[PDB]
């Protein structure tokens, strides 16, 4: 069994990590680092609460550390964990600096331990449905790929920083690294203080990718819109696993990851037909991390992939601030590794 | 020739002259299409048995009985013929494109003012059912303050002057009419269809101080897009289908007739409750362009489409192309006096 020490029982720790981990056999959430034992124990009566994060990442019976503490503590605790010989999963952001990311990637390899980042959206119902239609050949060669994370919250780190990672990760998994990145980021809600509108375009040799998210969309947009030379596919509603976790649904239960919002496909005749959307399950992230730790498969989300996401994320910000199209700040070897990994 | 009418010479009886101008003009009282310049009399006479056909454009434009010249000849002839018409003391309406470059456009504007004649450009999409509908919802205050305005021109033609230059103009013109001039323009233009040799995908963003405008053109959209998508802090509105006047004209429907400009595709509005309700889309009618030009010529009102507004569209059009090539956000190349006219023109 793999003994886990979850570091931090704040929103993310309690709402995402604990429930997912607890629902995955082969993993054992035995320790939780938190200054508030009662909060942890009312939910997890059988876990051991360790007050100090540093003490937690270095505990004897701990095999894997899941860092869900404040952003600024991710990099430090990760270093401490790897040096203590533990495997590590870091909740986004990996780090607040790419140089640190590279140092952590380097450290993990030196220490021969697994290092991964919580890019948990590769198994969403919407995404899986779209990837399926694309691989089916239904739309021919993809020329326009649009992905939205929109909602209506007129009542007032930023939307791009929070939602951009999901959008980017999915795009890189499907198409690999883009040639350039053009970004337009703004704060449009009256009185808001951080961006709530992000429109990012990723340029590829033969197609375009549009990543968009906004806090001001009462209705009318689609989670996914993809156009190819043989047809188009639209997925209206976004994967509802996050809303399920928010509601307290137990991961892996009957309606977990179910999506009754079908994929709408338009063929060359401009007519549409529906195609059932496959169920999603972000538990896959932990199931695969589990298998990787058992030597059954390679790390499902190697750290260089998280570095690639940061590169695009930061490139988009530079573009928005400078008004200039940007390239990715990745070394040739990193690009080589990412390219080869892309199968 | 009747003296109480605005006597027009339509220059060119090609696709646009025959499908758009002749039918529209003939449907507007007070206007009289008396001359048509074309090298093919029979082709003209087949539709307009009683109009006078003049072989050369120059002779038609300079005819003393002509009050207004409508230029619908090849693109390269627009600037020179407009120049000749103005110098001949005639009023002029130029089919898009106004001119091929901005300096000539500016020269024509100056010339029309010197010759004290009306000069306009055929930006005929300001009276489309979809646009009028969207404008109505915005002005109603239904969406609260507009934050994201998206306008599309998409079709599905996998089998192959560029998409941006052809369709970008009406998309831009509508945006400027609604919001005035943007602070900056960002563009991404490409050729994506297999075998295509001209851009068939254009994604342009107009940046305003408190909101964004997205104009999108593509030849590869089998389905899924909306003509207009507008989000405000109080709600959203989507207009799925495009105005049908063009299709009606192509089908030979008489402008101003029974079903002219009708649009039974409603505006779909989403309020803060996230629920949608429909709103009847107003009838569209591009005959308004000529009715207003008519009224302007009779001195009743100002030019409905002053040349400086066409110059503004050209500025945005070119700025998008520069941005697309340089990868750099662009500002518009308009003078302070042009901006003043445009700012107070937008009030
Ligand atoms: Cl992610
Ligand atoms: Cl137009």
């Amino acid at each position: 069994t793999i003994n886990i020490a979850l570091i931090g029982y704040g929103f993310v720790g309690k709402t995402f990590h604990a429930p997912l981990i607890r629902s995955v056999p082969g993993l054992n959430l035995a320790f939780v680092a938190s200054r508030d034992e009662e909060k942890v124990k009312r939910d997890l009566p059988d876990v051991t609460v360790i007050a100090s994060p540093e003490a937690a990442v270095q505990h004897p019976d701990v095999d894997l550390v899941v860092i869900a503490s404040p952003n600024a503590t991710h990099a430090p605790l990760a270093r401490l964990a790897l040096n203590a010989g533990k495997h590590v999963v870091v909740d986004k952001p990996f780090t607040l600096d790419m140089q640190e990311a590279r140092e952590l990637i380097a450290l993990a390899e030196e220490k021969q331990r697994l290092l991964s980042v919580f890019h948990n959206r590769r198994w969403d119902s919407d995404y899986l449905g779209i990837r399926q239609v694309i691989e089916q050949g239904t739309l021919g060669a993809v020329k326009h790929f649009e992905s939205h994370f929109d909602r209506f919250r007129p009542e007032v780190s930023g939307l791009w920083f929070d939602l951009g990672p999901h959008l980017i990760d999915q795009a890189l998994q499907l198409f690999g690294l883009p040639q350039s990145v053009q970004g337009n980021i703004a704060t449009l809600r009256d009185g808001a203080e951080i961006n709530d509108w992000a429109h990012v375009v990723l340029n590829y040799p033969a197609h375009k990718v549009i990543l968009h998210c906004s806090m001001l969309v009462a209705g009318g947009s689609s989670r996914f819109t993809v156009h190819g030379d043989k047809g188009s596919v639209i997925k209206a509603r976004a994967d509802q696993q996050e809303s399920q976790l928010l509601a307290g649904v137990v991961p892996g239960s009957a309606d977990w990851g179910q999506d009754d919002d079908p994929l709408v496909i338009y063929d060359a005749s401009l007519q549409a037909h529906a195609q059932a959307t496959p169920q999603g399950d972000q538990r896959q992230y932990y199931m695969l991390i589990r298998d990787a730790l058992k030597g059954q498969i390679a790390n499902p989300v190697p750290p260089v992939e998280a570095l690639a996401v940061m590169a695009v994320l930061e490139a988009a910000v530079r573009s928005a601030e400078s008004g200039m199209v940007q390239t990715l700040d990745l070394s040739d070897d990193e690009r080589n590794t990412l390219r080869e990994g892309h199968h």
